[PDB]
């Protein structure tokens, strides 16, 4: 470790720890910057040489974290917890957690290389026979093909191509990750991930939320299953069984927006999916990002700085070059550089993804002046909810009218149901998936799910929560979890479930602050400077305060609460129940063993 980056001497008391944290912050920004910069260079240009550089940078980060971590322990182990300064305890608590820097050097290299190889396999995997990429080719097929055989070819092809080679690497990664975090005092990596919520009853609290939400999902599922049955027939759709996992518009069946045209209750009302209008009008990536920015500035939040426009990658590069297409928002930790990397396509769901990613950036802009350790959301679910809350206003027919994407205006019960059903396809359908992913991973980290049961336990959870089944046979050579970006990229997932509840709590509070006084689902906070000020206080706080207190100031309650979500969806919840009863549906999938046959000439 370069001399200028190494820790000096500090007295063993709160006054020294303040000087320590300031010296740390000088050197940390340089170290974070080089790490993020090397990751950027790799992820926008996947080559062997860029992976090598990234590995070296990660290694430097570890040397940094070890030196400053072990000094923090040496001086403040017995006493950091009793510091008067809450911000300082949070800083010292972060610096003392070494993570992968607890591993000896040879295992650090192995860990760094596994992350790099797993990333590569996911982002370069192809389906052949002339080769399709995930983004855009398979994405587009899952979205818009209504051919059972074509969808199956894409689904199976992707799961096989990405999952199978990841399996041996993921096993080695899990063992190293656990060994690392066990030296920080955690029973397993999952226990560390959960510690971010700073709640002793986190798992129970989440289970209690899911219990309230489950009926909404069961009714949506049943209604959609019926529509699919009318399309695909009795051979491929079982009205008492799980839905084949490739038919819901998305590779992971995680949001069902893309099958909106098959399930729309009242097709004579305005067409609420404005993708065809965006194409018809010649929208490009750059317009999408400008439109999102202007929402932010309408609230008197910050514009994207020059550095964002100059540095970002907003389209898939046309020179063939390999990139990580999965959308992400980047803080370089120098208070100047912030970027989005997205292989943007011109669709309505991409418009929401653009807002999601710009949400992250906005967080980074508002807390950039905090100590590095505090540059994060109050919890990870907060960071995930910011852009989604704005996108709730954007997708309102009223708002779409104002930005020229929906010519016809209507305010009637049928139009309301169409809108709420579309939003349910996006939000309610996702809930089981958001909850299940880390239940899977927590099991793997704890050792409840050994390699020999990775796929069996994955599909157990997929069926249990989503009520889907694999459309071809799977065995433990398959590693279907590995075909979802966040697993090889080691990104936690429970944040999204938290986000999907929290965003409706935020929505409710911001609407009320805006002075709006109609139905919650018709609220648009566009141009509300007051809503903007309330959101700004959250973003500026970073992780400097407990998330429960931040939530209380914002929404008036110190806990996650499903009631705002329930209220938002109330009309369609009631409608869907009524539709399902009158059609005599079975709620759930009691033929839990059922799988569809292979199509006649498959492949
Ligand atoms: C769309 O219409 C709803 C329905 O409410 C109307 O109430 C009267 C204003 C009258 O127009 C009736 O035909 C409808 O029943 C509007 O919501 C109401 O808004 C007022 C004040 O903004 C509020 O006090 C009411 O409680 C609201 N209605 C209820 C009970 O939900 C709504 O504002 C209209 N939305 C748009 C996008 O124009
Ligand atoms: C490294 C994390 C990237 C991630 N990228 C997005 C596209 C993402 O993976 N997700 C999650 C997903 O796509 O699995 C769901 C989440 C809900 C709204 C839109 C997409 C959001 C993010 O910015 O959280
Ligand atoms: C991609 O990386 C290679 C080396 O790995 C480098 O020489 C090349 O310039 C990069 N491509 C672009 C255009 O960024
Ligand atoms: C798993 O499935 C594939 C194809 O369906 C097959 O080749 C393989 O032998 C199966 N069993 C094992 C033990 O992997
Ligand atoms: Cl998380
Ligand atoms: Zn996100």
């Amino acid at each position: 470790l370069d001399p200028g980056l190494q820790p000096g001497q500090f007295s063993a008391d709160e006054a020294g720890a303040q000087l320590f944290a300031q010296s740390y912050q000088s050197s940390a920004e340089q170290v974070l910057f080089q790490s993020v910069a090397a990751s950027w260079a790799h992820d926008t240009n996947i080559t062997a040489e860029n992976a090598r550089r990234q590995e070296e940078a990660a290694l430097l980060s570890q040397e940094f974290a070890e030196a400053w971590g072990q000094k923090a322990k040496e001086l403040y182990e017995p006493i950091w917890q009793q510091f008067t300064d809450p911000q300082l305890r949070r800083i010292i608590g972060a610096v003392r957690t070494l993570g992968s820097a607890n591993l000896p050097l040879a295992k650090r290299q192995q860990y760094n290389a596994l992350l790099s190889q797993m990333s590569r396999i996911y982002s370069t995997a192809k389906v052949c026979l002339t080769c399709w990429s995930l983004d855009p080719d398979l994405t587009n097929i899952l979205a818009s093909s209504r051919s059972y055989a074509m969808l199956l070819f894409a689904w199976e092809g992707w799961h096989n191509a990405a999952g199978i080679p990841l399996k041996p690497l993921y096993e080695d990664f899990t063992a190293l990750s656990n060994e690392a975090y066990k030296q920080d005092g955690f029973t397993d990596t999952g226990a560390y991930w959960r510690s971010w919520y700073n709640s002793p009853t986190f798992e129970d609290d989440l289970e209690h939320l899911y219990q309230q939400l489950e009926p909404l999902y069961l009714n949506l599922h049943a209604f959609v299953r019926r529509a699919l049955h009318r399309r695909y027939g009795d051979r491929y759709i079982n009205l008492r069984g799980p839905i084949p996992a490739h038919l819901l518009g998305d590779m992971w069946a995680q949001s069902w927006e893309n099958i909106y045209d098959m399930v729309v209750p009242f097709p004579d009302k305005p067409n609420l999916d404005v993708t065809s209008t965006m194409l018809q009008q010649g929208w490009q990536a750059t317009h999408m990002f400008r439109v999102a920015e202007e929402f932010f500035t309408s609230l008197e939040l910050s514009p994207m700085p020059p550095e964002f426009w100059e540095g970002s990658m907003l389209e898939k590069p046309a020179d063939g070059r390999e990139v990580v297409c999965h959308a992400s928002a980047w803080d370089f930790y120098n208070r100047a550089d912030f970027r989005i990397k997205q292989c943007t396509r011109v669709t309505m769901d991409q418009l929401s993804t653009v807002h999601h990613e710009m949400g992250h950036i906005q967080y980074y802009l508002q807390y950039k002046d905090l100590p590095v350790s505090l540059r994060r959301g109050a919890n990870p679910g907060f960071h995930e909810a910011i852009g989604d809350v704005l996108a709730l206003s954007v997708s309102t027919p009223e708002h779409l009218h104002k930005i020229g994407l929906l010519d016809r205006v209507t305010n009637d019960t049928e139009s309301d149901i169409n809108y709420l059903l579309k939003m349910a396809l996006e939000k309610i359908a996702f809930l089981p998936f958001g909850y299940l992913v880390d239940q899977w991973r927590w099991g793997v980290f704890s050792g409840r799910t050994p390699p020999s049961r990775y796929n069996f336990d994955w599909w157990y959870l997929r069926t249990k929560y989503q009520g889907i089944c694999p459309p071809v046979t799977r065995n433990e050579t398959h590693f279907d979890a590995g075909a979802k970006f966040h697993v090889p990229n080691v990104t936690p997932y429970i944040r999204y479930f938290v986000s999907f509840v929290l965003q409706f709590q935020f929505h409710e509070a911001l609407c009320k602050e805006a002075g709006y006084e109609g139905p919650l689902h018709q609220c648009d906070i566009y141009r509300s400077t007051k809503a903007g000020a309330k959101l700004r206080k959250v973003l500026r706080a970073g992780s400097s305060r407990p998330w429960q207190e931040v939530l209380k100031d914002m929404v008036g309650l110190d806990a996650l609460d499903a009631q705002p979500l329930l209220k938002y969806f109330q009309l369609v919840t009631q409608w869907l129940q009524e539709q399902n009863q009158q059609n005599g549906e079975v709620l759930g999938w009691p033929e839990y063993q059922w799988h569809p046959p292979l199509p006649d000439n498959y492949p």
